[PDB]
């Protein structure tokens, strides 16, 4: 069998409490976060379950993504490297330990479904730079990856049991909103196509689902001073309820593969305070992370990457 890096790449997360600080350093571009910013930062944490669970996913999602693809196809062998953008281990540490194990030949996948410049770009950047400033080692990089059948898939049935198990009056007036992370808005002066990927993200999903009321929205925005994508999830909340007096909203944080603070915290508890505060139902299907279903949809990017 051949043998290939498998590159898995994502933001990643904190390990411990302890780590927060340099995490967010890491995040702001070497700015540490103020006293009162790191206690509200564990306090989120905290409130949302703890930070180890949340830091597991990633290694779970690798390391059942190598096992599923070496199950179903008998001419590969991969073996999974995690490179993160925030913490260690890097792109360039898992670049440079796959050099150290004799890997010649990769495949590499950002758990993001939508390409961006600014992340799945400069992710993928990374990982080819480190790579030829190695030598010996080549990285056939996947870019998006949202329109996978088995990935709307996996939406479109959590969707469906998601209105399948509203009381009828709610299933008669709800409305899903489908997201993913905010980026500046100057991503649209290189023709960045992640806006239109959501957009095509919530189509197909909502599509599959069989659900006609839906809005495309944009969470967990930073405080840079340039125009950011929105509408933020929180205000098109309280706008289309204020339009048309939905009982129930439905979340489907597209963007995100897996429990995260920017979920269980962006979500589950923002969007919740103002559900709350109309009187709506609030719903959030389960991430993906680990499951099954959703290693097959990934296993399957991966292996159409590679024409196999
Ligand atoms: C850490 C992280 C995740 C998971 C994500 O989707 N995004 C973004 O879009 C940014 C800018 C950052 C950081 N992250
Ligand atoms: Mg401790
Ligand atoms: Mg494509
Ligand atoms: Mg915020
Ligand atoms: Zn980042
Ligand atoms: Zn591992
Ligand atoms: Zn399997
Ligand atoms: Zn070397
Ligand atoms: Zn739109
Ligand atoms: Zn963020």
């Amino acid at each position: 069998r051949k043998k290939m890096g498998l590159l898995v790449m994502a933001c990643g997360t904190p390990y411990k409490e302890e780590d927060i600080e340099r995490y967010y350093t890491h995040i702001r571009r070497g700015r540490k976060p103020e006293p009162e910013m790191l206690q509200d930062l564990k306090d989120r944490y905290e409130a949302i379950g703890g930070i180890s669970p949340l830091a597991q996913i990633t290694e779970q999602q690798a390391h059942n993504l190598e096992q599923h693809l070496n199950e179903i196809q008998d001419e590969i062998t991969f073996k999974a490297y995690i490179g993160l953008k925030h913490i260690e281990p890097f792109i360039e540490d898992a670049v440079a330990e796959m050099h150290k194990d004799g890997i010649t030949e990769a495949v590499s996948i950002v758990l993001a479904p939508h390409f961006s410049t600014f992340s799945v770009q400069s992710y993928n950047k990374r990982a080819k730079e480190e790579a030829e400033k190695l030598g010996g080692l080549t990285i056939t990089s996947v870019e998006s990856w949202y329109d996978e059948p088995k990935f709307v898939t996996y939406w479109v049935d959590r969707v469906k049991e998601t209105y399948a198990s509203m009381p009828e009056d709610e299933r008669e007036n709800a409305m899903l909103i489908v997201s993913a992370h905010s980026l500046p808005e100057k991503i649209k002066e290189f023709g960045d196509p992640y806006p239109d990927q959501l957009h095509e993200s919530a189509k197909l999903i909502a599509e599959g689902a069989g659900v006609s009321e839906y809005a495309v929205g944009w969470q967990s925005e930073g405080n840079t001073p340039d125009p950011w994508l929105g509408p933020d999830v929180q205000d098109l909340t309280r706008d289309l309820f204020e339009q048309k007096g939905y009982q129930a909203f439905v979340y489907v944080p597209v963007g995100f593969v897996a429990d995260h603070l920017e979920v269980l915290y962006d979500n589950d508890y923002e969007c919740k305070v103002v559900t709350d505060d109309i009187g709506a139902s609030y719903y959030r299907p389960e991430m993906p992370n680990a499951k099954p279903e959703f290693i097959d949809a990934l296993a399957t990017v991966v292996l159409k990457k590679l024409g196999r």
